[PDB]
């Protein structure tokens, strides 16, 4: 009743007034390729860094299955696709979204959507949270305080889906093409504090050719940063 | 993201872009209870009589996972229920449906929605096939054909799961009421055949407290019909 015309991404679409973590329930339960898990509200989500999300009704919160069969060395890449996703649906709403690498989006330096992807061989779940109606955190952001009004969560629906199915089948293909839209779409050029084993500063150059941020201290040394267990704070 | 609030029906949705049946899954797959199926077309869709029924793109087609505790009695009525929920979301639209025993709906004597009632194992999958905007067999009617214009297929879908669920639910306590709601939205008063082995002809009368058609033959006889492979001509 949907009536989605896309080719992989929402072929079923499976909706829930309540689930735990849309993630969990797609990473252990049998679903084919290009399922959508959607639920009004999730009771147990968290983001990337495995730190409580906030969930309640009102936003738009996701996961997709996905069994990209790219080289293992372009594979990495797929975390991107969420975000690069959610700018573009953002752009559509005359939103200006930036990502903060690795997966976050920002709207004037508040995060508006984080994204979550957890893969086990075969089988990646593409996870997305964006606030679109409901109350967020203090400091953190959504479409409906940026527009100034409320924005139909159908609507947003159809227009990510949409844009992800069509990020997904060039990245098939073609999966270098999301770096240059990630970098197009970043937040580049300002100091940053890389959270880890440690810590160091310097300024988020851009992304390379594998998606690691490039950092350059003060010291003129530049530093490679992989996706992980690390975090980025912007000084 | 659909927002729904009703108690049982629709605490779970399953949409297909394509599926050989709603009814089917729902059948062979372990849902829980309430549990709607739903797809844009249907490729192997029938109706009570196993006959093929058209689904193409346009029309709402369903079926709902059900496991009443109610009385083994009871059980067989599950049929009433969705063409009453029909019957009452067409009224909302300004559509007025009429039954035709027991599973049909028409709109001036042309039907526009068919009920197929299912058992598996100890649940029940009520389907449901209401056309809206698709393209409708000789004879037949829809939502848009009725109104002259396009008809929101999410609107109807929200409406029809609501009266569902709110009569479902008053099922559950008290399993009697949808007979006179069936009664008193029933074509009755006039002549009609049964079909098939001892055929014969008469008034349909009325429904009695199991839902069985009452007919009056010429003779004065009077035959209750039972739910089943049974065929109904209006003469
Ligand atoms: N609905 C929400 N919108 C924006 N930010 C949120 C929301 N719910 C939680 N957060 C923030 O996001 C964090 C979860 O994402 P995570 O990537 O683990 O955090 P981090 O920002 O430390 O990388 C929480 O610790 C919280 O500060
Ligand atoms: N989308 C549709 N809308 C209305 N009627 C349909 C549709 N598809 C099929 N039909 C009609 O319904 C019949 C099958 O329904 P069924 O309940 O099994 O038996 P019958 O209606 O003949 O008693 C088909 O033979 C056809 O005439």
């Amino acid at each position: 009743m949907l009536g989605l015309k896309t080719s992989i991404i929402g072929r079923r679409v499976i909706y829930f007034q309540e689930i735990t973590s849309t993630n969990e329930f797609a990473k252990t339960s049998y679903l084919e390729e290009g399922t959508v898990i959607v639920a009004d509200k999730q009771t147990m989500g968290h983001g990337r860094l495995n730190r409580k999300w906030e969930s309640p009704e009102g936003g738009l919160w996701l996961s997709i299955v996905l069994s990209p069969k790219v080289p293992q060395k372009d594979l990495p890449k797929i975390v991107f696709l969420g975000a690069v996703g959610v700018v573009e649906t953002l752009k559509e709403f005359s939103i200006d979204g930036r990502i903060k690498w690795p997966n976050d989006v920002l709207v004037n330096y508040k995060k508006i959507a984080g994204v979550l992807v957890e893969g086990k061989g075969d089988k990646i779940v593409l996870g997305i949270g964006l606030n679109v109606n409901n109350k967020v955190p203090n400091g953190a952001t959504s479409m409906k305080l940026e527009l100034g009004s409320e924005v139909p969560l159908l609507s947003v629906f159809r227009s990510l889906i949409t844009n992800l199915d069509r990020l997904y089948l060039n990245f098939l293909k073609n999966p270098m093409d999301i770096l240059n839209l990630v970098r197009d779409n970043m937040i580049l050029g300002v100091r940053v504090k890389i959270l880890g084993d440690g810590s160091f500063e310097g300024i988020a150059e851009d992304i390379d050719d594998f998606g690691r941020l490039i950092i350059r201290l003060d010291s003129g040394e530049v530093k490679k940063v992989i996706y992980g267990d690390v975090s980025l704070r912007f000084l």
